[PDB]
């Protein structure tokens, strides 16, 4: 039934896609009956794709209330797009149901990233870390959370073309997206800390110089990126220098390479060993449970949910990458890689088969070297 | 015979030893007695070991005049050191032949770095690159190199000891090592590109503020890091800034943490794409025949060796790191990670095992994701 529908199309690979294929598409044609056709089949992979993975989880995580309802959407979600699979193309009310079901998945789906988290949370409360199975629930979110991200964005394109090329900006303003993402992280770390550190802003169009910095891009995902990192920043410099009262600012520098854009931000927050760094990208040690709806009290600047995990996967979704360097005891970096062409912005999709279900079921440890 | 003596001491797992050790060692007992009873078996387990490795080294390369060099220098010290494995630890004639015979294979062994790279050379020369084996080449020479660096340790401090505690400075001072390693690199500097760039050094003992910064370190390790590493730095300053005239410092920023020991080097050298990081660290696209002897002609500061891999493998070998990350248009920073504590800072040793066997016998492609 249902198991024979998942196995169908999770036979299939994911087909990613250029940024330039998006932006081209919704550019001058914007053929709503050639999304429909695409769409029909690639919705259905995808879902059905990372639904193979979902059923592999520890039984105490797939159980938990939030990850059998962000089940359940997907499974129904998966129904309602096979109800298109014969349906003809030139059948002008099929198109207009189709993305009237486009538009309420998206909907559906808007709080599948918060309820997935209330699901480890719920895992973790109840039953603890597991050493064996918490490798695994570390690979899984981050297949899940990147398979989301392009599942959301197919969605976006579609409902916003035939409900600026969608969500994408052929221009993106580097600069001022940063600039926001800092205003906004400044006021909440204003409210938690009643202070915080200005923004040293550096740009070399190495490309272009003195030509302003743009790229093709979402912004809504530059915009994550920067503002996870300044809530991070800030929160490191706030406590760090909280004794002297001086609080030195943060620096960011953006570059424009004829292959690289590159955003580096910089505090003096006090820094982390190397040893702990990688902590800061695993799920099952961020996951907290969340701030409560009843207070006033300001809500904390990080450490408090998946923003920074997340955030990387924004930047290797198009091929880009997220890195974090810190020497101990002065300050950290964080550098935000972005491929400058379109034509090298390619989405990283995960696939479900054979490599994929033997990581679920075979231990990961570095025999040929001895134990340190 | 000789394949035997190989395979049983091959069976064996190198014993990884900390720096307290060493340094325990040769400070007040310094028993070599003791020694001897160690490296009668711990020479010959860690010779045996890589040995294993040699013999699965694509034909070509192990066929070459170099290679065959390296491996019966091996052949040769593994059958010395075994004919102790049945004398007394008592009979002091067998004591001292033992101190005898470390001191021989150190000299034997003077040259095995460039005497390898010399058969990577030869096989590049010949036979072209082979992407199937390359992946072996590299995989090999990290742990060739490696296992030649804790062998060399070890024969260095029995010499030193029984021919500062050896080549341990239990205060080691950072900062006069690195300047010596600016120094030296500057000379080369101004005799290739007639010009260099100054120094501008920061430290920050976190630790105790306005200490001096000391740590137990292999000095020689340490210098060997940031030398090359400003080799590099300085190739890219001279080179990206050659039209200015003017060249930018380079800068670096030392710090002690509760646990790392940091080393931040920073140049404006006009940076690297982050898909083209990694060549620095492969073996074969570093492989260049060496400069010629028959020349006035200055030695050309970077590109021409195993430099950068080599001084991670330094840093890598008690349990720190070497990193580089670029902004690619603007400029470069390394980062060496070391152990501030002597307790952590323990010896990383390759091991031939089963799963060292699969590494030459497996195609190791990332199959779960879709291609990029
Ligand atoms: C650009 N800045 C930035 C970006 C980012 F994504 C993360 C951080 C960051 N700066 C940070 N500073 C400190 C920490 C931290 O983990 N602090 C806890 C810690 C410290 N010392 C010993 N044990 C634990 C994390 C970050
Ligand atoms: C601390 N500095 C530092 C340390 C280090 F270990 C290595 C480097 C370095 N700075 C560098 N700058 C440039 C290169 C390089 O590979 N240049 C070639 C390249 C450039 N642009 C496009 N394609 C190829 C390498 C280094
Ligand atoms: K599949
Ligand atoms: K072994």
């Amino acid at each position: 039934g249902v198991p024979g529908q998942v196995d169908f199309y999770a036979r299939f690979s994911p087909s990613p896609l250029s940024m330039k294929q998006f932006l081209d598409f919704g550019s001058v044609n914007a053929c709503e009956k050639t999304s429909f056709m695409f769409l029909r089949q690639e919705l259905p992979v995808r879902l059905a794709n990372i639904m193979k993975e979902i059923s592999l989880l520890p039984d105490n995580l797939l159980r938990t209330p939030s990850v059998q309802l962000v089940q359940s959407w997907y499974i129904q979600s998966l129904q309602e797009l096979l109800d298109f699979k014969d349906k003809s193309a030139e059948d002008a009310k099929a198109i207009y149901d189709f993305t009237d079901t486009v538009i309420r998945i998206r909907n559906r789906h808007n709080d599948v990233i918060p309820t997935m988290a209330q699901g480890v949370i719920e895992y973790k409360e109840s039953f603890g870390v597991d050493p064996v199975t918490s490798q695994n629930v570390q690979y899984f979110l981050d297949r899940f959370y990147m398979s989301r991200i392009s599942i959301r964005m197919l969605l976006n394109q579609h409902s916003l073309l035939f409900g600026h090329i969608g969500s994408i900006n052929p221009n993106c303003n580097v600069l001022e997206v940063i600039k926001d993402g800092y205003e906004n992280a400044r006021r909440l770390c204003d409210l938690y800390y009643i202070n915080s550190p200005e923004l040293e802003l550096e740009e070399l169009n190495a490309k272009s110089p003195g030509q302003p910095i743009q790229v093709v891009y979402v912004p809504s995902h530059l915009y994550h990126m920067v503002f996870e990192l300044f809530k991070n920043a800030m929160r490191a410099t706030m406590e760090h220098h909280a004794n002297r009262g001086v609080y030195p600012p943060i620096q960011v520098h953006v570059t424009l390479g004829n292959e690289d854009l590159t955003v580096k931000m910089s505090d003096r927050g006090g820094g982390v060993p190397l040893r702990k760094i990688d902590r800061l990208f695993n799920y099952m040690y961020s996951t907290a449970p969340r701030p409560r709806v009843e207070t006033s009290r300001a809500v904390p600047l990080a450490g408090f949910g998946y923003g920074l995990p997340i955030s990387r996967l924004y930047a290797q979704y198009f091929q880009g990458d997220l890195k974090l360097y810190s020497l101990e005891g002065y300050g950290t970096d964080a550098v935000i890689y972005i491929k400058a062409l379109s034509t090298d912005s390619i989405e990283r999709l995960p696939v479900y088969n054979k490599a994929a279900w033997k990581h679920y079921n075979t231990n990961h440890e570095a025999d040929d070297w001895c134990v340190p």
